DNA sequence: CAGGCATGCCT
DNA sequence: AGGCATGCCTG
DNA sequence: CAGGCATGCCTG
DNA sequence: CAGGCATGCCTG
């Protein structure tokens, strides 16, 4: 699949991906705008997701996270780390998550970090928890490793972050997008993007 | 089964779990206030601090209630909460004590109290088991100790947390679960008024 | 050898000077100094001429020697160097006898060496001194800076000063002149806005 | 065991000086001197540059020891040392040369040699002594200093002097210069507040 | 036991 | 830079 | 933390 | 080429 789908397909569990409330701070962590449908937030801060199932998904299944560019124009490029952040010391020092990678999970030895033979993706990859008893969603903790303005990267190129529900054999039960910008000051951009979608 | 994000969500269960604090003294460097206004503890470090169990039916044979701190801001979930390096090897309630050093919640007056130390998730929790409240009193109380301040440098370093109470069976099945938030300080009646008075001007 | 390189100011016996020629005042000039804040304005990669002036000629073997450093103290001790993303970079890179990461290049000159120094890591770049040409009156030193003073990841907004050094074969110093230096895009804008904070409160 | 080592001004023959040069009025400024308290101010781990000038160049071996001991005289039989916290937490601890425990460190210069007094207890770290480039009047030692004054666990808000000793391959002391030091979060309000109260009084 | 300070850290 | 947070002293 | 400056790059 | 912007990052 050169070119993945960001279709929403909710399936046969049902599949949400909702965000708790955050911070109306200028430079808070992270923001969303459920307007935009739009995720802010800055650089290697942890980034909490939600998801939901109506029933639960078979043994061996698992969350999948790839990044891919917004514009048809740059779709067609696989979406890593800029240089400077990749060969940099930040965030870098007694990581397994390779440098390349623009997403990580946080808080999970689990994790597997693909490098797609044919098509070049690279995407993050959690086996699937049920919520703990109580609970209704279940958290994966997120980062992003480069802003959405680094050059020789992203390059100020919106994207969007494809979240899917996999069967073992890498069969979608799921799949869920938004827009994500990683940025300094993200209760700014988000003001200033909603009151310019006045129009 | 280990959890390496352990989850504060309300649960009171079959057993309709309970967690509630007893009077508190007002007075501004008191040995520990409860703000129910803002589900927030106010304590100092070390000195006794009842809590407050409570069910509507008795719950199986070989229960217990486990008592694990968790950083309230997502930024730092993932860090297990310790004590401050300063305390851990300190000469202050440290000597001859069956508790780990590392720890920073402790049980007062139980024998039966067994502090973990989860290998695979790190985490620090204490376990008692389920003892039904004394004869004449509705409700079992336990002694928590809280050895290291909030703002202490080299551990929790002015974080928040949340104290997770879990009712939970011999395995470790979550029966109910109730939560607050934890402020180990030393005026706690001061801080206390500052922070319900920040909440009420809105 | 020396781990932090000075940059105080030294004529020596044969009254080492750096001068720079008349600039455009442009917003998006390629270059311009500012002799009331002793900085220098250039662009990346632009052809950059400093000017070389000694009363009485240097012995044999004496050389020119251009190097960085950091102006603040909390960042002098590192090593002035292209940032990841213009090292490895298919610009000005490959093709070229310089280095991918030292900072300061020297144009139309084949004979200068780029040097790191073993022991400090120090990056810099050293030509054979040359006298004026006939009746001309400085020697001119056309440099290039790869960076730009805010790149991330190399010289990320740190101010920097260059440092020529007058000195002979072995490296003994016969002279030495420092001046802040500052690689952006718009060097007109930017030494208007420093000289008029200049002139401040 | 004790050694309550002596802070006295001593200039010595090589007419042995420790100054400091403009630092910044700014209230949270890494570091700043008042030559009226003769008191750095400092933050902690933040680059300190002290300025050494002599007369006459010492033998060879001779080298400078960074030494610090409290102020008033009830404590001055303490060692000071790194407070736990700081000492084992991580901070500026990964990857360096320096002993966790020490306060003061030299920044840029592997020849340093941080000692473990083994009779005196004391700590103190011990550069060699190089001469001024060619050009330059003082020859600048890098320091850092790890803990804040009221670090409780260790100074614990008492005042320390830090003694500055140029000394001999065998120890012998051929000068010595000396003043407070203050390693707090905010140097220029402090420098302020010390420099206003006792012009008042 | 509350008033209030010095000083780190947030605003 | 201004001011608040917060351990700890003091009377 | 909110305000506004610092800067590379667009735009016409 | 000058005006103006987008966005990382100080400033008070
Ligand atoms: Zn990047
Ligand atoms: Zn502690
Ligand atoms: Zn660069
Ligand atoms: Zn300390």
């Amino acid at each position: 699949e050169f070119i993945p789908s960001n279709t929403d397909y909710p399936g046969p569990h049902h599949f949400e991906v909702t965000f708790q409330q955050s911070s109306t701070a200028k430079s808070a962590t992270w923001t969303y705008s459920p307007l935009l449908k739009k995720l802010y937030c800055q650089i290697a801060k942890t980034c909490p997701i939600q998801i939901k199932v109506s029933t639960p998904p078979p043994p061996g299944t698992a969350i999948r996270a790839m990044p891919v560019y917004k514009k048809a124009e740059h779709v067609t490029d696989v979406v890593k780390r800029c240089p400077n952040h990749e060969l940099g010391r930040d965030f870098n020092e007694g990581q397994s998550a390779p440098a390349s990678h623009l997403i990580r999970v946080e808080g999970n030895n689990l994790s597997q970090y693909v490098d797609d033979p044919v098509t070049g993706r690279q995407s993050v990859v959690v086996p699937y928890e049920p919520p703990q008893v109580g609970t209704e969603f279940t958290t994966i903790l997120y980062n992003f490793m480069c802003n959405s303005s680094c050059v020789g990267g992203m390059n100020r190129r919106p994207i969007l972050i494809i979240i899917t529900l996999e069967m073992r054999d890498g069969q979608v039960l799921g799949r869920r997008s938004f827009e994500g910008r990683i940025c300094a000051c993200p209760g700014r951009d988000r003001k200033a993007d909603e009151d310019h979608y006045r129009e």
